[PDB]
């Protein structure tokens, strides 16, 4: 599975999706997750969480007109979700959270 911030992000700048082992929290909820129960291991076995919008409500990812990001979870493999996200755009910026989306920095 690609899972890792260099994997992932030189897989969406090329190919401009995702790889298949990811789904939306959507999908995976109706999987039968349960966040409080930590089971996506469980219910969708070798996924991970992302595609799903992402607000950028704070304001902290750089905005333009056109500009819509997306998220995805990174080194995730089983138990609860961890708080690794790699943040992407659609003119494909590649920006890592390590700390649930308080801050930001640019890998591609």
């Amino acid at each position: 599975v690609i899972n890792t911030f260099d994997g992932v992000a030189d897989y969406l700048q090329t190919y401009h999706k995702l790889p298949d082992n990811y789904i939306t929290k959507s999908e995976a909820q109706a999987l039968g997750w349960v966040a409080s129960k930590g089971n996506l291991a469980d219910v969708a076995p070798g996924k991970s969480i992302g595609g799903d919008i992402f607000s950028n409500r704070e304001g902290k990812l750089p905005g333009k007109s056109g500009r819509t990001w997306r998220e995805a979870d990174i080194n995730y493999t089983s138990g609860f979700r961890n708080s690794d996200r790699i943040l992407y755009s659609s003119d494909w910026l590649i920006y890592k959270t390590t700390d649930h989306y308080q801050t930001f920095t640019k890998i591609r």
